[PDB]
């Protein structure tokens, strides 16, 4: 089971990389690519790229190894960056629901620039940056058998500390509800109201109009896939934090080889999820396999 584990890490950490280069590559390179949902994308690929480039790895080692081997520093710093990655993703993913809600079912009230669009992309690092801190400050590293602890990191282990049982209850309610309850909920009640307008009805519409609704129907069709993947790949880690860390659940030793199982199928599915949106893109996105078609034509 160790080396699929490793096989399915090495596939998604590949696939990552390459495919978020690409998506950087082909709206930095084409003027046509510059739109607001794609300044936005580049952006959730640069989430996707600092999960995939140093969390990613610490992960597959803790979850083959079931120890911490990157020392006191890296313990509070690896943790922080995962939880300023999922920040960034869906304040990001929260951001075009925003600007093609205010775009197709409120037209008149805010402007769409890519200029705004990054001034946005700033306020949720800076947003991210803050809010994670509390995460850095509880990550703890500690051995299992200290004796050992100046010999080996085989019996280390990077995890939170908290002082009293309620602190974590907080924390991990507030966690969920805000990078994931609150934001997909939202979110999907959003694409629902665009389905309703772009997907009904107003007749004298002009040539301009009428073009950028069948534009917007298959964005609008990529973007619905995207959250709902997005959803999909980080509902099991979500659930699994609330049950522990809320509920106080898998704290027997008997259910340790099932509940590591679940946690590290739920860790990988996390990174899968930077490895699926560039695939999405391809397969929903006419610019983007373009795009990506001339890059393999060219490369390989
Ligand atoms: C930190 C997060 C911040 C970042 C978040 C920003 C990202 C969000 C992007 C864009 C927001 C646009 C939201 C658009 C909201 C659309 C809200 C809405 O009206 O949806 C209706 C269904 O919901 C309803 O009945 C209301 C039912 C509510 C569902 C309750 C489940 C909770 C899910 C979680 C909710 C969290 C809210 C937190 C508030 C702060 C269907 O509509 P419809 O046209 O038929 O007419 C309405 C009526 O006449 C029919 O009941
Ligand atoms: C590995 C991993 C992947 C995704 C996770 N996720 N849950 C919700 C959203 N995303 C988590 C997780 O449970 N998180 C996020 C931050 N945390 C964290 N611990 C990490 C350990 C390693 Cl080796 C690498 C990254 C790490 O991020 C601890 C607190 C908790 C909230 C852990
Ligand atoms: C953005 C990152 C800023 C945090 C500072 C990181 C400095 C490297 S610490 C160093 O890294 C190795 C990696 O394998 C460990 O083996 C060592 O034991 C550990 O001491
Ligand atoms: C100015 C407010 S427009 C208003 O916005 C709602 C939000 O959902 C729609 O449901 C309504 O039909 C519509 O009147
Ligand atoms: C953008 C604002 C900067 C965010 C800084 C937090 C990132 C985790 S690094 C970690 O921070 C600890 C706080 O707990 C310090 O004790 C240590 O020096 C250091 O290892
Ligand atoms: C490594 C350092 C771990 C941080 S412990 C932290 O200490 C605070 C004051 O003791 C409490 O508010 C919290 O509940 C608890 O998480
Ligand atoms: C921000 C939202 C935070 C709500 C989280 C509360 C955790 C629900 S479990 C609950 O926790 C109580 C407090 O520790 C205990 O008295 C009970 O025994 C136990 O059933
Ligand atoms: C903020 C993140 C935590 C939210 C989790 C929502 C589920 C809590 S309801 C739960 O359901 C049980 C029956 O199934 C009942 O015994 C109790 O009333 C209660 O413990
Ligand atoms: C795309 C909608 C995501 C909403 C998140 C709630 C999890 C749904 S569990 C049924
Ligand atoms: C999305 C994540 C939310 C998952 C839903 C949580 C519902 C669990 S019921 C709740 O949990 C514990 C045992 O399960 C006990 O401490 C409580 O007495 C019981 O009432
Ligand atoms: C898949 C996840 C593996 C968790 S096993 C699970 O752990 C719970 C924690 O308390 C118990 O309620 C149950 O007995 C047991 O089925
Ligand atoms: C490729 C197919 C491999 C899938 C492996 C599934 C293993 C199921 S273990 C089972 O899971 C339950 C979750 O509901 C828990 O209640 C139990 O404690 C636990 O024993
Ligand atoms: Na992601």
């Amino acid at each position: 089971y160790a080396w699929v584990l490793i096989a399915a890490y090495v596939a998604v950490f590949v696939v990552a990389l390459v495919g978020n280069t690409l998506v950087c590559l082909a709206v930095w390179r084409n003027h046509h690519m510059r739109t607001v949902t794609n300044y936005f994308l580049v952006n959730l690929s640069l989430a996707d790229v600092l999960a995939t480039a140093i969390c990613l790895p610490a992960s597959l080692l803790v979850d083959i190894t079931e120890s911490w081997l990157f020392g006191h520093a890296l313990c509070k710093v690896i943790p922080y960056l995962q939880a300023v990655s999922v920040s960034v993703a869906v304040l990001t993913l929260s951001f075009i629901a925003l600007d093609r809600w205010y775009a197709i079912c409120h037209p008149l009230l805010f402007k769409s620039t890519a200029r705004r669009a990054l001034g946005s992309i700033l306020g949720i690092w800076a947003v991210s940056l803050a809010i994670m801190v509390p995460q850095a400050a509880v990550m703890e590293c500690s051995s299992v058998l200290p004796e050992l602890a100046a010999r080996t990191r085989a019996f280390s282990v990077c995890d939170e500390r908290w002082a009293d049982d309620l602190a974590p209850k907080i924390y991990h309610s507030c966690f969920f509800i805000v990078t994931y309850l609150a934001p997909l909920g939202l979110m999907a009640m959003a694409y629902f109201q665009i389905f309703r307008k772009l997907w009904g009805r107003i007749p004298g519409t002009t040539s301009a109009e009428v073009k950028q609704m069948r534009a917007r129907r298959k964005t609008a069709k990529m973007l619905m896939v995207v959250v709902l993947v997005f959803a999909l790949c980080y509902l099991p880690i979500s659930v699994l934090n609330v049950l522990k860390r809320v509920f106080g659940m898998f704290r027997q030793a008997s259910d340790r080889e099932a509940v590591y199982a679940a946690f590290t199928f739920s860790h990988w599915l996390v990174y899968a999820n930077s490895a699926a949106n560039p695939i999405i893109y391809n397969f929903l996105s006419g610019k983007f396999r373009e795009q990506f078609k001339a890059a393999f034509s060219w490369w390989l």
